[PDB]
């Protein structure tokens, strides 16, 4: 598989301006006729090179002349000796029922549907499958009326008719030119929830949510979230929807989460279907986030698209920033910021320390589906958020407006977006651009000095990014480093120097520099990297009392959570080293007291209390270490939970009972009290056994909503309580027919601390609710075991690696995109001890030798074994 490089981008030799598609649809054999209007822009003698994969070519015509000057080569149809402008007609056949990779046109249950991003349209017809070719599409769909009563594509219906032999057809037209990755087709029988949204200028939009028959009970929250997304994008960004119909189709078999195809988004049903007995608070807020995300791509992705796939973050960093701003404005901004920071420090930092590290704008890709990553998405959004911190909201919105004025209707680059921000705001972002080209996590080290003779506080701040496997050279970044200084009363000290205010976002742009602040009338307790102002590791020699002072006094809720994380980090590291020497948990009394004070503080928002009372996950904990000991981390997390359960037993039960709610509401104040109640339940489950078993079994059986039922079931599995096997069997008997609900139960089986977890997991491959044909089931059972139970995945006998090699041996042929997500825990071998690295290298060598190894896995395995 050869690599492609960003620096090789060149404008295409030919453009296509308009394409009229006809599909004669059938699951075994679909016939595609594609009539494209093409224009040559390159040299007279340059052939037209069309991409195509797994197509049966039937005919090639140029201006209705059967063409003889062409050849097929691997991946391509190369057509020579063309006029400057011409009509290309291709007929070819494809077979949706054979498509187990779920890329192109495929079958989801009884429906046919598409996924074209990134390079899936070349699995449908021969085309210029590159996102700087934008064309106006017309799509005619012909199919059996009984099997496929709804025939959908982008845009508006312009024609429809009935044919003999029980077939019918519909034709769609989308007026906005688009790259082919935004094409979609759906055919099937659905229930349809229909609603309307009127834009602020009065455009009436028909909203249509297509779901499998019988699922209309689970559709209204998605529809509500779509309307909420459309209203928010008008209020915050001034953007209205631009078409007449907005369709969303929920399908069960889908690799990419959801997809922003223009006017016809296709979603995995996990991010659409919810009712209070099947979905948790987190499912409702994930549906809100992902509906919002795909809607926000209408502008940041569709009206302005990407010139090439190395520019993916241009739409994904910006659209993830927009989905986080939407969730944070509608809900709790501090809870959203806290959770996005846990994903950055616990999952994205791990990727930036791995063989797959890349800048948010990659320079080299073998398989572009491997680059839909935590780095391009979540680190990409942190980079957009640093532009917002440097510019402020008003200048950032001026930059958005300039970006659309310049680039509406075109494919643009990351650099174009940064240029628009710099030109609209007059803030220089020339050094800032290095965040697009440099991979790895910067480490920012801070030393401080307070001089009582001069009342000056000095911060000496240094930065470095360690080399990564992809880049030997690293340079300083422009790091926006927000601070606040607190006096002995907890009041913020004004930042000034030389009689002038100093902005609290310091511009850390050198390898080392000093900042001096005057009129600091009391030795300060600093809050550093406020709101996680840059995506960096902070090195500061905190005392325990500075951190518990910030937990009591810091003005932004995020800083009080973050200070609690820094305080825990020191004691997680202490106790992992103790575990390695066979010693039990040690924790100072004053650290348990700081968490007691959070439980008993009547003024703290329950939303913030709940997050301070949610320990860092085992993946967050792993990134505190150079070499990860996953068994020490898992057992220290358990011991820390048991120790706080014992020390805080009476306060945890009081707050558990105080936050009981008889009515269930998907409302943010209620979700905060419930998240705090279930944070208390998690500790109580690890307290005295009989009380724990009673509390947890009562909550499971009395719950009036899935958030509380699943919090009790998860606590029974995590604490291995007596009631666990009965509750787990009750849930299977009640819910085995509902795959989305069973995904929660497979994740609890896969992440169980029980000694026999791998045997249980292997047995669940034969479970009635499991199938290797469905990406959600694969991720919930196999992915959760490898990625979310590292203690079992890294069992010392190597059994977890062998199990993953067997599953990847199947998935490499069936669905290489799902296989490449699942291999990720094996590519992190250099973070583990030598004996685990040996076994993980042997597993990767076994997969490198597979017949018909996919490019998706080849790229990751070769980087891991280098
Ligand atoms: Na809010
Ligand atoms: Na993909
Ligand atoms: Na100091
Ligand atoms: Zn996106």
């Amino acid at each position: 598989p050869q690599a492609k490089y960003r620096h090789d981008y060149r404008a295409p030799d030919y453009q296509i301006t308009d394409i009229d598609l006809t599909f004669d649809l059938d699951a075994q054999k679909t016939v595609v006729t594609a009539v494209s209007q093409a224009v040559r822009h390159g040299a007279s003698d340059a052939p037209l090179r069309l991409n195509g994969e797994d197509l049966k070519l039937v005919s090639v015509h140029i201006n209705d002349e059967p063409w003889t000057a062409w050849k097929e080569e691997e991946g391509a149809l190369v057509i020579s000796n063309l006029p400057e402008r011409f009509t290309l007609k291709i007929i070819n056949e494809i077979s949706p029922a054979a498509n187990t990779a779920l890329e192109g046109l495929y079958q989801s249950g009884d429906a046919l549907c598409t996924q074209c991003e990134a390079e899936g349209f070349r699995h449908i017809t021969y085309y210029l499958d590159r996102p700087d070719v934008l064309a106006r599409f017309t799509t005619k769909i012909i199919a059996d009326k009984i099997k496929y009563p709804f025939l959908l594509s982008n845009g508006n219906r312009v024609a429809q008719g009935e044919l003999e032999n029980g077939r019918h057809w519909v034709q769609w037209q989308d007026p906005f030119p688009k790259p082919c990755y935004l094409f979609a087709l759906v055919a099937g029988d659905f229930d349809v929830l229909r609603d309307t949204f009127t834009t602020r200028s009065g455009r009436e939009v028909a909203l249509e949510l297509y779901v499998d028959r019988g699922n209309l009970d689970r559709a209204p929250w998605a529809m509500t979230s779509l309307k909420n997304s459309m209203k928010w994008d008008e209020e915050r960004f001034g953007l209205e929807y631009d078409l007449d119909i907005y369709m969303i189709v929920a399908v069960d078999f889908f690799n990419m989460g959801a997809m922003e195809n223009k006017g016809l988004n296709i979603f995995n049903s996990k991010y659409v279907l919810a009712r209070t007995d099947t979905a948790t608070d987190k499912d409702y807020l994930d549906i809100e986030r992902v509906i919002g995300h795909e809607y926000f791509h209408n502008w940041t992705g569709n009206r302005v698209t990407c010139r090439d796939w190395f520019q993916l973050s241009l739409k994904e960093g910006l659209t993830v920033f927009r989905d986080q701003e939407f969730s944070s404005d509608l809900g709790s901004r501090a809870v959203n910021r806290i959770n996005n920071v846990r994903t950055m420090r616990g999952l994205q930092f791990a990727e930036d320390a791995s063989p797959m590290a890349h800048p948010i704008r990659p320079d080299m890709v073998i398989e572009m589906n491997n680059f839909y990553t935590l780095t391009v998405y979540e680190k990409g959004a942190e980079v957009i958020r640093m532009i917002h911190t440097l510019l402020g909201e008003e200048n950032f919105q001026k930059g958005m407006q300039l970006y659309f004025e310049r680039h509406d209707g075109s494919a643009a680059t990351c650099d174009d977006f940064v240029q628009a921000m710099e030109d609209a705001s007059n803030v220089d972002l020339s050094h800032f651009r290095r965040w697009y080209s440099q991979s790895g996590t910067p480490i920012v080290t801070v030393k401080d000095d307070y001089n009582p003779e001069t009342e000056q506080y000095t911060l000496t701040i240094s930065q470095r990014t360690p080399a990564t496997p992809d880049q030997a050279e690293k340079q300083p970044l422009h790091i926006p480093f927000a601070i606040e200084l607190y006096d002995n009363e907890g009041k913020v000290i004004p930042l000034q120097k030389g009689g002038h205010p100093v902005n609290s976002v310091l511009n850390v742009t050198q390898a080392e520099q000093t900042f001096v602040f005057d009129n600091v009338y009391f030795q300060p307790v600093p809050a550093l990297l406020c709101e996680f102002s840059a995506p960096v590791k902070l090195e500061y020699k905190w005392s325990d009392q500075q951190l518990t002072f910030l937990m009591r006094h810091a003005r932004n809720d995020f800083s009080r959570w973050d200070a609690a994380q820094s305080l825990l980090a020191t004691y997680i590291k202490l106790n992992v080293a103790r575990h390695q020497q066979g010693q039990p948990l040690s924790l100072p009394v004053h650290v348990a007291d700081a968490f007691r004070a959070v439980l008993l503080d009547e003024k703290i928002d329950p939303a913030l209390a709940a997050e301070i009372l949610t320990l860092p996950s085992v993946n967050e904990m792993a990134e505190l270490f150079d070499i990860i000991d996953p068994i020490a981390i898992a057992e220290v997390r358990e011991a820390l939970t048991r120790t706080l359960a014992t020390e805080l037993a009476d306060e945890l039960l009081a707050i558990y009972n105080a936050n009981y709610q008889s009515e269930y509401r998907v409302e943010h104040e209620d979700i905060a009290k419930r998240t705090l109640r279930n944070a208390c339940l998690r500790f109580l489950a690890f307290g005295e056994t009989h009380l724990a078993d009673v509390l947890v079994s009562k909550q499971f059986h009395e719950a009036n909503n899935m958030t509380d039922a699943l919090a009790a079931l998860s606590a029974a599995v995590a604490a291995q309580l007596p009631c666990r096997d009965a509750l787990m069997q009750e849930y299977d008997d009640k819910w085995h027919q509902n795959g989305l609900v069973m995904d929660k139960w497979f994740i609890l089986q896969a992440t169980s601390p029980a000694a026999n977890v791998l045997e249980t997991v292997r047995g669940l491959l034969q479970h009635r609710s499991f199938t290797m044909s469905n990406p959600n089931r694969i991720r919930s059972l196999i992915g959760a075991f490898a990625g979310s139970n590292p203690a079992a995945f890294h069992a010392e006998d190597g059994s977890g690696y062998l199990f993953l090699v067997e599953m990847l041996t199947d998935l490499n042929s069936r669905n290489p995109q799902v296989a490449s997500r699942l291999i990720e825990p094996l590519i992190r071998l250099k973070r583990y001890d030598a004996k685990r690295q040996e076994k993980m290298r042997a597993a990767l060598e076994q997969l490198k030798g597979l017949e018909n190894l996919s490019g998706d896995l080849y790229e990751k395995i070769t980087k891991a074994l280098a």
